[PDB]
């Protein structure tokens, strides 16, 4: 197993996945009037692991307990995304939907905080025009919160983009089009999900 | 440029193709009653390049005129397929349609000859029962014979499998499901087609 | 093989086997300055996609097994005509052309059984346009179990490089202390299972499957 | 390139660049028996995904350019804390773990501008759990008369191997006659274009992008 080798059958092997490009998505929307579309945030439009990594190293060195620590979220939602790297795949998707005049919504599962600068970070990085921009929506199971599925129905989103399985299942529970984005290999959120596990479309080269 | 090297973006780059597996196609047909389906022959179910390679070397060493030589066709359709290698992807597909009780048809652009043993070779290599088997259909512009499209319609084929672009557009012109098979890299019929150039489904690992 | 929608991920997409890939140009470059030498090539799945004949052979003599490989009648047909159905490999044309320019002596060592007559040498010389000056009649080493018949020939002709798709081709070169370079066996070949190219740390030529 | 449905073919799907890939296990095996030695690692995109800091730095001091790489205020931040946001690479952990078991002396060489203080050494020692006997303070190489070049440091510490993602990391190892090994730079790194790994015939570690 020091020199495993390979063969051409293995080199050409393809996973039965429905791949698509931004251009093909645009083409499929030809003629449709403006609509509402939504994006997950982490690993979908932003490589935000730097902040999650510092948070982990600061509150739960050997675990993920920091995800439930209020002190982590106050900092994550109010500045640490200044270290989050915007994804090129998202930049192209957002420009494309803005050209169409569609309404752009960002739905996140991050713990809601009193204040947040995530909305500002998104609008500046992706040059979203005021007419298409909407404040970040924090979905959750809390009583004062609405779940992700309710927010997709409420805003009448017709397309939802995300890297996680719950992003795709949410779209399917609403009967809308859920499109998978690939999570970068160096994300700290492991293991990487299996893109295409629901027979959904997956955007090519969307890891960066 | 002795050492062009590479980078991780190139390594993971994917063409926006809609890949599918035999299992997925099967699952997509659950509940449907037996129907009529068709297969292109060359490079779809049989690797027949051996016969054509010898044909050219025997009849047109410097051109593709052997394709017009009726002496070549007498040989190709009456024995040279004994050297043709059955494709495993076809084997899986044919066994699947048989289990369903579907009616299998083979359509070829090969020149028609008085006799032909291709039908026998096909029924024998894939163990096609008499109930599902049908004599090979030869098509073309000869006013004495029907074109590929016309044959697909006349037999009401719902699915057509092929490695070439005309196999897909033919299905498209008929409003049926056209599924692409990959042409082996060592086939003498070049250049290789761009599987997926029409947004059609392409079967994985179907080159052998 | 039991999951309807297995999906994938980017780490899996970019995953590489630790193999030493080389191109023909790189091989040629590593030979600059070297004087004409003797080099060898295995035949089946290295220089010729010959499965068509072995396929007709099995169907004709051993539909249920591999006894045809020991049948003298099979070898008569295979070595005297069936390679007319064998398809030359492009990767091989490039190597052979490269060695002809260098002025090297080209040898073909096969494990096929020796027969009274053989037209394989002629097929090779014609399909690859090998000059008489560099051509040598094919050496049929045969195939004796628990022993590698090729070693003897690589030593006697003092071959400095041996090209092959099978493990025994590479180990043969290793036994002689010479440079064994691997060629990929096509996926549609009937000789299965496919070998693990790079399993001895040897150089593997890119895109050599056709 | 602009075609909507480009499609593909099996020759393109199986196409391989002629590159010499190696695994960490192969590297370790090639060191078997050899006594402790000095080894060096480049920092950015080799052991740490540090783009987060450079991204924030550019956004803060040079929104419309690369001038921040010349601003002292940027380096102060970068070398004294912003690496808390740097993500350590797995390929690096495996390599450092292996050299630690061997007992080798580990050096980190960076082209980052030097500042009066720096917490980078501390970040690395902690992140990769390097024992005090194998750890050495980060070396800031450069042009300034108060410092030495990357080449000079590799020689001065007598490093036998040097790991890096950039072309100048590999040519530095070549100039010193030592073994230079390439690490793949992550696709989401902000330092672009990505370099052509294996452009010098060097060994390239597989799956080293994360
Ligand atoms: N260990 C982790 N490292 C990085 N990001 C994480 C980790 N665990 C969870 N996350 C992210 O935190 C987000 C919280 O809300 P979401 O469910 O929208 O999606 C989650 C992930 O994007
Ligand atoms: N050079 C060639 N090598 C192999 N097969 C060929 C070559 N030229 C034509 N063919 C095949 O001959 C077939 C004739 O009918 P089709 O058009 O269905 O498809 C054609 C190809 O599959
Ligand atoms: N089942 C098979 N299908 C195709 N070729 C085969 C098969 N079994 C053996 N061979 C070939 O027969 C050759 C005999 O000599 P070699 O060992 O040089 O290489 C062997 C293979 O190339
Ligand atoms: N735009 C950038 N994004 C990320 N890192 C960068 C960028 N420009 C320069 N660098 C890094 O800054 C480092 C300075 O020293 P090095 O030459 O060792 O390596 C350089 C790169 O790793
Ligand atoms: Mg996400
Ligand atoms: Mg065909
Ligand atoms: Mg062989
Ligand atoms: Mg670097």
């Amino acid at each position: 197993t020091l020199n495993p080798g390979t063969n051409v059958a293995k080199l050409a092997e393809q996973a039965p996945v429905h791949w698509v490009s931004v251009a093909q998505i645009e083409n499929s929307l030809t003629g449709r009037p403006p609509m509402a579309v939504g994006f997950d945030i982490d690993d979908t439009v932003l490589f935000s692991s730097p902040g999650f990594w510092r948070g982990k190293k600061t509150y739960s060195p050997d675990s993920d307990d920091y995800l439930k620590n209020p002190a982590f979220w106050e900092k994550m939602n109010n500045g640490w995304d200044e270290f989050s790297i915007p994804k090129e795949a998202a930049r192209q998707l957002i420009d494309m939907h803005v050209r169409r005049g569609d309404s752009i919504y960002f739905v996140t599962g991050r713990s809601q905080t009193k204040t947040e600068t995530v909305s500002k970070t998104l609008a500046d990085n992706f040059h979203i025009p005021a007419a298409n921009m909407n404040p970040v929506i924090f979905a959750g199971d809390k009583p004062e919160q609405n779940t992700k599925v309710q927010w997709l129905q409420e805003k009448n989103m017709r397309i939802f983009y995300g890297d996680s399985d719950n992003d795709i299942t949410a779209a399917r529970d609403c009967g809308i089009r859920g499109i998978r984005i690939l999570r970068a290999a160096n994300s700290t959120y492991k293991p990487l999900p299996q893109a295409g596990a629901f027979g959904e479309e997956v955007i090519v080269n969307s890891e960066y």
